[PDB]
């Protein structure tokens, strides 16, 4: 039976359900909608008209201007009864106020189908699905939340490209740290959260969300690349990380709390290694795939075959061509790519 | 229990009650009302605030702004609760229309008591005892359809004092006609049950029908002791009729049909019915005639009417 | 007493009576509501009803759709009469308009608590505390004055990022004047300032300002360290500004108007400097305070004694080791630390 995620996708922008909710909103009639019929609903069900019409948005206007609730198929698609009087059991526990409301949570228990008031004083829209209620926000209030957080989110990301470039420069001279590889880390995260945060917005503002998605997907592109890549370089584990301790890592990550990730030693746990405030100073070599990823034109393929041969980026600065090209699958030409891309970014730091 | 009638008592124009509920209506809020307060209502009430304050028009009026219903006190003196949800149990039938309605009188009939509802679409008070309901009327209204009755009512007294002398100068005849005492009991009759559509009216209008009672009275005053001489004068039974006979008489014209008040008069105090019947010549007793007992059993008839009268 | 900013946390989104406040608007019946109960409250009340139920926002508002005023407990928890007539005394001075708005403000001058007066013609919410009166406005309307705010705060980051550059160049070269001194002075106070306005929206909006909390928090943070710095740093009194010496300077120049901050002679009188023109051009030499402070883990114990013993930035860079050593309290390790630090700002430029 629907869920009440589910229910709120029923009535999200660009659905029929949801342009006749508009008309009820605009028409200050109120209403009181049943998104199911079977025997339980029935037995709840008490006078009005039994009808066989297919849903539109129009009908289900006019019809809400009767006093009473009107029932739809459980599929949605036909409108089945109208100026029905709820008699939900008033045992059913309910903390809302009023009888059309309270009504309506308990029709919501006792059917287990979603189930919908409109007040016609507050123009306001309530969901009730077994004992989850959810109200209906206007498109605009909820794109100026996510808005705010896609501010939020355009720092976030100027502030992680910059402790990226720090992280890139103490690579190169094998000069990083525990602290330093676990600032990144901390931003990494920060954007991701953020980044769900304005995900379920796109969610709930239905079709009035496709350009928040545009540019949600454009900030967040790469996200997710950067999370692998960290974990594949300074994962504690000697040998290079496997794929599945890869994903137990991320898995890890987003089981912290926000106040965890604004601990260190937090992180650090996470990555295996040790949870004291003296660990953070400790030196550590990179892999290298986040530097073989700045190449320009280098599949990861061939980076991981690099990377799992010569162990460290400093290894792979020393490599000759002629070294580079000793490894399986990797060709002359791309021996020769990886190394004028590997002198190249030695001398620009 | 109170009876339907007594809560209407309650409710007319000059008492507290009333005062309130005229100002719901201008106010246009809708209301929902419980006449009394005891385990059977806490039952099916829900939610709402516990208050006690005295009980007022005005503090009806605001507290009937808000959603839900009033719960006022058996006497009515106090306000006890208000904004609370009734949940009278579904089961119980009713063919009322609406939340509402339904639920009031779904409430009436579950705890016993008197039960208001005030629709704010509709500016219709309607009061439920027990399964029965009764929608109350404006004042204004209830004055102006009660003038145009008792218009008619000093037309029909008019009308029937012209034709009862009629009557009386055909007793001094002998020669009354079936059809003339039929045409005296039809006016008679009519006056009757104007009386007591008038007076249910009167009733309706509380203190507003202070007036209309007492010109009520003066019109009708005397139709009993009519009806009572002219079957006791003309009835079928050759022996007078005596009072449990003339009081089941009385009854019996009562349960005629509108259209029937002259052969169907005529079957009641006993003549045939026959169109014919409706033709024969009666003889009157004398017992009007007198009001103008024991003396008119000596007598027999008007036509026999001083040591005669001084022998019985 | 609850102060003006106190009620308007209370009233601000995602609050309880916040949420009642916003049903009273929608059903236009206005209100008139005090936030708190005691005896003085009682004097004033007159008639109504007492009443003893949670406070719930939908009560709330049922119980403003009647004629009169609704009082609160002190705590915010219960709702305790309806329907009250407020005689507050007459001779209690208000510039209000009308009966409700007049005895709102009066019942809020006499008895020590917030009132709230909301009217049905213009939809407008008011809370009178102690003789000052707060509008509420719409959270839409305060995040688009918020983030414009916070567009010429990111402005005033940048500028004041690149004076700061520029003193502490003219430190190391000993060509340090006092107008450039007041230049990043004045950088450091509109940050400040342009920064508690939008704290100010911040609280305002309640729920609604959770993302704009964060913007603030990066572009100040540090705002507060830098001045005590600089104050520290170029005070003209000989001996080193005490620790509550700098916060009473920091409140003169907070006592100083907005336009007084683009003066600078007023805050070269702040820093007890003379307010002549020749004062702005002559040459200073920062203390060191703020140097010491780069010094990672040197407590401000050893950075007094040394700034004390040879009281200014070039004297500390003239230093040897061993004259690093023979302050008394200082170690030699510390000694070290000091000298390494001081070089590293010969590494800076
Ligand atoms: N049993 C009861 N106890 C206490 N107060 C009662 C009550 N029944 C009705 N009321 C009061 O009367 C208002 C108008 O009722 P009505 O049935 O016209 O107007 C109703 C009806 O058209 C519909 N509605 C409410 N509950 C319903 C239910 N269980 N089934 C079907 N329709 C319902 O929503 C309208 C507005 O509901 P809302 O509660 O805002 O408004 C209700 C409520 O404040
Ligand atoms: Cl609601
Ligand atoms: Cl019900
Ligand atoms: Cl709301």
């Amino acid at each position: 039976r629907p869920t009440l995620r589910e229910a709120v996708a029923r009535l999200a922008p660009g659905t029929g359900l949801r342009d006749g909710l508009e008309r009820i909103l605009r028409g200050r009639t109120g209403a009181l909608i049943v998104l199911g019929h079977d025997e339980n609903v029935e037995a709840i069900c008490d006078g009005g008209f039994s009808l066989d019409v297919r849903y539109a948005a129009t009908r289900l206007r006019e019809l809400c201007k009767m006093d009473g609730a009107v029932v739809l198929s459980t599929d949605g698609s036909r409108i089945v009864r109208a100026n029905v009087q709820l008699v939900p059991d008033p045992s059913i526990p309910t903390d809302e106020s009023g009888t059309r409301h309270r009504s309506a949570e308990r029709a919501a228990i006792q059917t287990g189908y979603p189930v919908i008031s409109v007040s016609h004083s507050m123009n306001i829209v309530t969901v009730y699905v077994r004992g989850e209620r959810h109200v209906l926000t206007d498109s605009a209030t909820i794109l100026s939340r996510a808005n705010q957080a896609i501010a939020t989110l355009e720092r976030y990301k100027t502030r992680l490209d910059e402790v990226s470039r720090q992280l890139s420069r103490a690579e190169i001279e094998d000069f990083v740290t525990l602290r330093d590889v676990m600032t990144v880390v901390q931003r990494l995260e920060l954007v991701r959260r953020i980044g769900l945060v304005i995900d379920y917005d796109v969610v709930e503002l239905g079709t009035d969300g496709r350009q928040l998605r545009l540019q949600l997907d454009e900030l967040l592109g790469g996200n997710d690349t950067a999370r692998e890549l960290i974990v594949r370089d300074y994962h504690a584990n000697p040998e290079p990380p496997s794929t599945g301790q890869i994903n137990a890592t991320l898995d890890e990550l987003d089981a912290l709390s926000d106040g965890d990730l604004l601990d260190f030693t937090a992180l650090a746990k996470v990555f295996g290694y040790p949870t004291t405030t003296e660990a953070q100073d400790s030196t550590l070599s990179p892999r290298g795939y986040r530097a073989m990823a700045g190449i320009p034109r280098l599949q990861f393929a061939h980076a991981d075959l690099l990377v799992r041969a010569f162990g460290t980026l400093q290894g792979l600065l020393a490599a000759s061509a002629g070294d580079l090209q000793s490894v399986d699958g990797i060709g002359a030409m791309w021996a020769r790519h990886v190394r004028e891309g590997l002198s190249q970014l030695a001398e620009s730091t």
